[PDB]
Parts: structure tokens; C-alpha cells; sequence
């Protein structure tokens, strides 16, 4: 009955908030929808944060990409009944050349996930940094692309370079989705006033890509890691305001909040 | 640029946002107070080049052309504002080197080879690596006389240390890495006065468990001052926070004790 929408979190620079976004957005979406998390990063941060351990001979994203197992076999249930995961471990960097060797790497993951379409409402994919076969393949898989970008000059560059890869993949017919928007990351506020550098970076993001939605920022705050470490939502920790970047995305997806 | 025994220090950490560029910046500037320093920005995202105040002009040779042997190494070296600091810059096109290095069959030793002609020009070469296991991050490790691994004081950082060491071991076995590991710099270690955050403490203890043989330098503390000093293009000591510079003073003292003796 489902028509799975694949949301890919991409940003080529390191530490731009990709995994933090995948974790919170995915948990939030799972409140009323069936969500398939995919950890596409060889460093395997999301797999760990979602509380999943990979047993020695257990099929991961690697085995799926290499078509060594059926898609449903690399899918594991999580604590929550609306949450599932295709995990990764450090061996995933081996997919790097499998993808290169195919000559169609950018559409391999896209192809591998199609059979899971009617089992889930959303697929959320956490991408690694750097331009590689894996980060290109996650982008190729996207129905909707989300780019977290640090609210700094580094983040603006990440936005720009990420958009360049999408534009190139679109030309070659691998990217057929749309760009949902940009989430500024580590936007620094001093009480009620925004830091000039953060404000300036976001303003620069809008100049770079005038057509893109800029979502509410992931504010510079230790509360995100606090909630993450406890396995809970920012709202559940008592900081609903910090959750608004993700609520904004959810609203953009046309998802209507539950009401009382 | 005139010749006058260069030691190549490579900053490597496979995970994103581990303090590589921050370390390269502050360490290089600190060392340049008493040595001639060549920065190399080996990251396609080109953060270090920007932070050092360099703009790459339309047709200017950069690290890409050096890696591809299209220019003499000295032709890709640019002077910076400080007369003891120099830079081989990068720009977005540097990703093209991934191809070239792969096709050589010996990428891990290519950068190492390209830099030898500069041996008698500089005292230190400081190379900022990109994240992720790629031909470029492998080639920077191969070029190292001394390797420094900044690693976030978190489970993520511990994993970066673990995986970075795996790449180093592989390259050591194959004869590409012939240097030594100078040590680990914990990054974004959270302290409030004398109270260290439980997660930071736990991660740093795990790093020592992973690599008991390695020197752990003083931490780069979680602090907005680091961002401020970077944005202004100055040292932390110059900003008026010399104590935040302890990690790099620690490295400098470790390199100084390695000074040849009779
Ligand atoms: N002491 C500090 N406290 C908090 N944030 C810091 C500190 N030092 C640097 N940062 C910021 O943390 C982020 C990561 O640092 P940096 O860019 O040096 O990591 P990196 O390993 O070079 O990242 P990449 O993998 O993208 O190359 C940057 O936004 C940087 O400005
Ligand atoms: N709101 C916040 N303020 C400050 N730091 C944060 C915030 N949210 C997350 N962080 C921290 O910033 C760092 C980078 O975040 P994260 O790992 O999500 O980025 P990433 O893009 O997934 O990195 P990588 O490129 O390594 O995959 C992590 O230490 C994370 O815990
Ligand atoms: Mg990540
Ligand atoms: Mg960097």
C-alpha cells in the first residue's frame, strides 16, 4: 500500500549535520509513518545511534549494494514498530569500487531499494562526506534531497559543491528527484541575537541558491547531542523549539500534524 | 623562493568534522614563529586555503597540477601574509586527482614523490587531509613523516581513530607509509571549569584503550574562541587565549624533543 519517498541527507563537507538530521528527522517521521533508515556511511555513526549492533555474519548495506542478498534480508527492525534500518559497518567502503565497476554506480542503490517501495512510507538515507561513489549513489537514490550546511563559510562551500554534484547527476539522468531545501547547522545565537557570522552565512546560502527553501536552523546547542545520547527527541528532552528544523521539513513533505 | 630538511606532518582523520583543518591552521601558524612552514591544502572543499587568506586565480597551478606532474613543485607554492608561511592551495577541481592517483597503481606514494624537490626549502610541511577513505586521503598519509590524528571526544571520534589506524596499517604493510604516528588530539572536549563532560571523558579513555601506544595531546576544548580566531585569521595566543593553544604547544614540544643531538 505504501509508495516510499526516499529522503536523502547530503552535504559533501565533513560535520555538516547529516547524521544528526537523519536521526531526528527519521524518529519524528516515524510518529505516524513507517520509516526505513539507511546508514550509507562507512564510519557507521547512525547505525550506532539507533542502537543497532551488526553481528559478524549479518547482511548490511554492503551486501545489498553488491546484490548478494535480497533487499528485505538487509533490513532490521528497531525498538519502535514504525522504524527499520539497513545498517552499515566499516567494511562498507568496499562498495566504493563495486559501484565504480558497475559503470552505473549513481543508480545502483536507487535500483536496489525499488523492491522495498511498497513496504515503507519514508526511506531516510544518511550520506558520508566527500565526493565518492557512495555519496553519489545516495544522491542518485533521492526523491527528495535535504542539505544540512554549517552556518559558516565552510557550510556555504558545502552547499555549493553539493549542488554541483546534483546538477551533474541530473544531467546524466541519475538524479530525478527534487531538492527539498537547506538546513543551516550550528547557527550561533547569543541569547536573542544572532551571531553576525551565522547570519552572514545563511544570507550567503540564499544568494547561492535563491530557489531553495531554507528551513529553521539547527541551533548551536549541546542539547542535540544530549537528546541523541539518550535516544530521544528534542521535544521529549523538553526542548521543542530545537526540533523546528525537522518539523519544518515534515510540514514541507505535506505531512499534517496530529491534533487533539 | 630559494632553497636553504623538511619534515612532513600530515593531519588525518577519516570521519568528517574531526578538527583536521583547525589543527593544520593553528599548528602551522604556531610552528612558523621559529620555522619556515609549507601548508598544503589537500581537501577538495578547500577550507584551509580560505582560512589562510589565499584566493586561487583562474589559471593558477594548485595541488592538482602538482599531483599530475604538470608543473614543478615550486610553481604551485604561494607566499602568504606571514613571511614564514607558504601554501600549495586547493580548489574544487582537486577531486580530479582521485582519478589520476587511482590510475597510477601507486597513488599512495605519488604525493610523497612530488614533494621531494622541496626538501631543502622548508622546515615543516603541514598537510590538511579530506575525510573519507579515498585516493587523496590515502596519498596524504603516504606522504607523512609524522602523522597526527585529531579525533572528536565522542564515540564518533573513537571510531575515526580506529578506522584511520586501519588505513595507516594497510599502507605501512605495503611500504607506502614509512613515517611515525606523532599522536592523537582529542577534539571538542567539553569541560566546564574542572568538570569534564561524561561523554568526553568516556571517549578519551576509549581512545587510550584503542591505542595505548600513542601519545594523547592536550585536548582542543569545545569553545567559540577557536571559531573566532580562525575567522579572524589569527592565533589563539594572539587572540588572547594562549591556554586554548595547549594542544599545539604540546605537539611543538614533541617535535622539538625529536631535534637531532650529538
Ligand atoms: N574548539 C572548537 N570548538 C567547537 N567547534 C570548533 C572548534 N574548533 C573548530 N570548530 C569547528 O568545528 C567544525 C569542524 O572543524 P574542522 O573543519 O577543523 O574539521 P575537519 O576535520 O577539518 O572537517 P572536514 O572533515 O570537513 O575536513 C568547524 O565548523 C570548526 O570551525
Ligand atoms: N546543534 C548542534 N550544535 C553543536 N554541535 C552539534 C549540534 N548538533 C550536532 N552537533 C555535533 O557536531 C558534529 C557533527 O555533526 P554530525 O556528525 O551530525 O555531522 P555529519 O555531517 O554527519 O558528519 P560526517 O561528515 O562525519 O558524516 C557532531 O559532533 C555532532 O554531535
Ligand atoms: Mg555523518
Ligand atoms: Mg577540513
Amino acid at each position: 500500500g505504501s509508495h516510499m519517498k526516499t529522503l536523502v541527507i547530503a552535504s559533501l563537507s565533513g560535520g555538516q549535520g547529516k547524521t544528526t538530521t537523519a536521526f531526528f528527522l527519521g524518529k519524528l517521521l516515524s510518529q505516524s509513518a513507517k520509516v526505513l533508515f539507511i546508514d550509507a556511511a562507512p564510519q557507521s555513526n547512525l547505525t550506532f545511534f539507533l542502537g543497532h549492533e551488526v553481528e559478524p555474519s549479518a547482511p548490511t548495506l554492503l551486501e545489498l549494494i553488491k546484490d548478494m542478498v535480497e533487499p528485505a534480508d538487509a533490513v532490521y527492525s528497531l525498538a519502535n514498530s514504525n522504524q527499520f534500518l539497513i545498517p552499515s559497518d566499516d567494511g562498507l567502503s568496499n562498495a566504493q569500487e563495486y559501484l565504480a565497476s558497475s559503470g552505473m554506480g549513481a543508480v545502483v542503490l536507487k535500483a536496489r531499494l525499488k523492491p522495498l517501495s511498497e513496504y515503507f512510507d519514508y526511506c531516510i538515507i544518511d550520506s558520508p562526506p566527500a565526493r565518492t561513489q557512495i555519496s553519489i549513489a545516495t544522491i542518485g537514490a533521492a526523491d527528495q534531497l535535504l542539505i544540512p550546511a554549517e552556518a559558516s563559510t565552510k557550510g556555504v562551500n558545502s552547499l555549493i559543491r553539493t549542488l554541483e554534484i546534483v546538477q551533474s547527476l541530473e544531467k546524466l539522468g541519475a538524479f530525478t528527484g527534487s531538492i527539498l531545501g537547506v538546513i543551516p547547522f550550528r547557527d550561533k545565537w547569543f541569547g536573542l541575537s544572532q551571531s553576525k557570522d551565522s547570519a552572514g552565512a545563511i544570507a550567503a546560502m540564499k544568494e547561492v541558491a535563491p530557489q531553495l527553501r531554507i528551513f529553521p536552523s539547527i541551533l548551536e546547542s549541546e542539547r542535540y547531542k544530549q537528546a541523541l545520547n539518550q535516544g530521544i527527541l528534542l521535544s521529549e528532552l523538553g526542548y521543542p523549539d530545537l526540533e523546528k528544523p525537522f518539523e519544518g521539513v515534515k510540514e514541507a513533505l505535506g505531512i499534517k500534524q496530529l491534533v487533539q
